[PDB]
């Protein structure tokens, strides 16, 4: 099992942690969503699927920066909506394909009413998302670590 970014870095067997830099929708007023889709960006496989099945859960996500200050927060996983931060494991989704599959992350950012102005900076970190891998075959138990990190400023509008 391992993953890697929609720019091609790779986090290996065994797991470790890599950067993903998000474009961000510039203008976000209150009352409407910023949405961050790392669908789009992550992407696993499962490099034995003819033997074991991986189990793959969003351990946690934390904000940072901007978006604690700022929003109000969602996180859809596979489906299904829990706060961010999160107060807990997701379910596992599973890996059973070689071929690439995506991590179906997206967070749900509102602001809240107190944001004006330049709400995210560019270049801030945002997210911090761990992945927690294991599998039907051993004691497997990695975590893949992803720091996510603001291409550009939001403004929400005063
Ligand atoms: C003849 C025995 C072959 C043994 C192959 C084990 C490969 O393990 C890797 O790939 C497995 C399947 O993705 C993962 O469950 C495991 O954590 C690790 O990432």
């Amino acid at each position: 099992f391992a993953c890697k970014t929609a720019n091609g870095t790779a986090i290996p067997i065994g797991g470790g942690s890599a950067n993903v830099y998000v474009n961000l929708a510039p203008v976000v007023n209150v009352g409407q969503n910023l949405v961050v889709d790392l669908s789009t960006q992550i992407f696993c496989h499962n490099d034995y699927p003819e033997t074991i099945t991986d189990y793959v859960t969003l351990q946690r996500g934390s904000a940072y920066g901007g978006v604690l200050s700022n929003f109000s927060g969602t996180v859809k996983y596979s489906g299904s909506s829990y706060p961010f931060p999160t107060t807990s494991e997701t379910p596992r989704v599973v890996y059973n394909s070689r071929t690439d599959k995506p991590w179906p992350v997206a967070l749900y950012l509102t602001p809240v009413s107190s944001a004006g102005g330049v709400a995210i900076k560019a270049g801030s970190l945002i997210a911090v998302l761990i992945l927690r891998q294991t599998n039907n075959y051993n004691s497997d138990d990695f975590q893949f670590v992803w720091n996510i990190y603001a291409n550009n400023d939001v403004v929400v509008p005063t």
